[PDB]
């Protein structure tokens, strides 16, 4: 039973059937003037529209990427090293994915000012200090849509309110496309990123929407493919696979997330029976994949260990960077249980994790002195 | 009758076969702590090897990345920026791909001084030139095993012992794996690029090697992957397919360069048979892949062109750096006709090219005033 699906997930197979043929048959370079080259180019077109109204995204350009993490590496150190002369003040919330805090922390070593976003006790940022912090060479602010490690949903329409026409915000949405509505109109994203296998997509790839003005440094340099901002030979097939991803996505998404939370609740109600057992991030404003529980007395790892004795995978997220930034204690922290749920997850197996998991926590507590 | 495969090939169904696990049943992400993630683990690491094994690599590390391009910018920024208080000068080959040469002009705004290396009427670099001006100060050297676009081989064996134990040598192999010998320890290399794609692995992955004791900055920041130089969560299916394709490529390359060989001279002999018809690079120290050639009083790409329209896939290659960097005219370069073979070209497509060019180039002669 795999409940480790913010870690990695599988490849539905209505993505593999549209990728295969661009592997083999119609293997083309779309940089190419030949049939093979325009056949290529067109499936890229394609696959990128269908990535763009995924997210509302007609208001800008999506740019290819290896993934998530290159994506998010473009939007601060390429945002931020285009626009310095605008200001040097960045932004970045406590609880963003280390694809953000490292470079920003880049960033401060190239002379930028970054000044790290507090956030509360369930995760959520202050937006009251963002106004406070905002100054006229504040020139970008990152804060995710939500967290993958605790699954509170960011406040990132009030947070575009208090930034609109001063600083740009990337969000990096790779935990909530396909899980919460993701429109970067709604939400004011000058910045999106997007993970191609979040939403069942292949590995390998991804996206940062731009939107129109924006203007980026490249961060990989060469042949100036994605119109000079990301060079390198397309990966046609994972392209196409990320583009039917979006399309199956935009589709399904509603129900998808219904069925995680229906799955989700009975997890929550049925763990935190447990004795001292405590819920992380907020119970509410919450993805509704994301189970984040510790218990006192018990090492995460050890649970996850038993688990997977037990044939049920999962994870426990130097500690978690965003338990402490809700201000966990370490030992606290080290408690932590995280179950992630997937388009492939049944009932079944949240009846197998709720008929093994209170006898591990047991077994592990006779243990603790 | 596609003869563009520097520009793209197809993914040899073998590579398909082995690759297609990892998309759906084992999907695991290698960090994670639990079976799936162990799997997913095994995989990378045996991957690794047989990348390792098929260049030689024993004395250094696979580092997996995006592709050639990024591997390319990993060498060249990379290396660059970690070691440049042992000096900021650097040498790069005239002929580069812009993956290369793009990065270094990105030292040169940094405050490096790059100087690059000329090269003959052939395309080969001058090593009196590497010899003369390298310095206590010069940290790094690039030059390619060999052009993609003209076919000449680099005389880096030589390059190496000019700078051994004083300069680093990069040697961008994209071109010459799985067509000419490459074996680290001969050729001397310190940094390898290796590209995925170009031996019949998926798109969207390729590597660095590295040698032993050789420092880089990472250019992908993140997560701490490949051992903290780039991050990311691993793209495991395409490395799987990238590590089969290596280990198919140490056993099958000699017969195919052979092979290669063989329909590259029927292509040479009979299409220089052709009036005002030339050569583009060196007639014996050439790739067994590679057909560039010129005519007099024709545009290159109305050639792709009517080649196209006949059913026939090929290339031309602002003119080509690399034409210009060995001296052609402006018009000279431009009536260029670049065809590569690969793994599926049989003797009938070779039979077709035949058949066809004569009568293309007689057409676009008649139009010539
Ligand atoms: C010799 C050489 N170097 C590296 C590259 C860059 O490869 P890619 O566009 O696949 O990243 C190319 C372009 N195919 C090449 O032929
Ligand atoms: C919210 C978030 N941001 C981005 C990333 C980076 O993704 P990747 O490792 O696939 O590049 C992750 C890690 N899965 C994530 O969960
Ligand atoms: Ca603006
Ligand atoms: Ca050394
Ligand atoms: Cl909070
Ligand atoms: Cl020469």
């Amino acid at each position: 039973a795999y409940f480790d699906y913010t870690s990695a997930k599988p490849v539905d197979e209505r993505i593999l059937e549209a990728m295969l043929p661009y592997m083999t048959e119609s293997f083309g370079n779309p940089s190419s003037v030949h049939s093979y080259g325009f056949k290529a180019r067109e499936a890229v077109q394609e696959a990128r529209e269908k990535v763009a109204k995924l997210v509302n995204g007609g208001g800008g350009t999506v740019v290819f990427t290896s993934g998530a993490t290159e994506a998010n590496n473009l939007a601060i150190i390429g945002y931020a090293m285009r626009n310095a002369r605008k200001g040097k003040h960045i932004l970045v919330s406590a609880v963003e994915h280390m694809s953000v805090i490292n470079p920003a922390k880049f960033l401060q070593k190239q002379g930028f000012e970054v000044e790290y976003i507090p956030v509360g006790k369930y995760g959520e940022v202050d937006v009251s200090f963002i106004d406070q912090k905002l100054r006229d060479d504040t020139i970008l602010v990152s804060v995710q849509h939500a967290n993958n490690e605790i699954g509170t949903i960011q406040p990132v329409e009030e947070i575009s309110e208090v930034l609109a026409g001063k600083a740009a915000l990337h969000i990096d949405a790779t935990a909530s496309v396909g899980q919460i509505e993701v429109d970067v109109e709604k939400i004011g994203a000058d910045m999106l990123t997007i993970s191609s296998n979040k939403i069942y997509g292949p590995k390998g790839v991804g996206a940062l929407w731009i939107r129109k003005e924006a203007k980026l440094q490249p961060v990989i340099l060469g042949g100036g493919q994605e119109n000079g901002l990301r060079s390198g030979s397309e990966n046609v097939p994972s392209i196409v696979g990320f583009g039917k991803a979006a399309e199956i996505t935009a589709m399904e998404w509603r129900e998808e997330a219904e069925r995680l939370r229906r799955l989700r609740d009975r997890i929550i109600d049925n763990v935190l029976k447990i004795e001292e057992s405590y819920l992380n991030g907020h119970p509410e404003k919450r993805l509704p994949n994301n189970v984040n529980v510790r218990f006192s007395y018990i090492e995460g790892e050890s649970i996850v260990l038993s688990l997977d004795m037990a044939g049920i995978q999962a994870s426990t997220g130097q500690p978690s960077h965003v338990l402490m930034a809700c201000g966990l204690k370490h030992e606290e922290a080290h408690g932590t249980l995280l179950l992630t749920l997937g388009r492939y997850n049944t009932d079944e197996d949240v009846d197998r994790l709720l008929e093994v998991l209170p006898g591990v926590i047991e077994r592990l507590r006779s243990m603790s002195p």
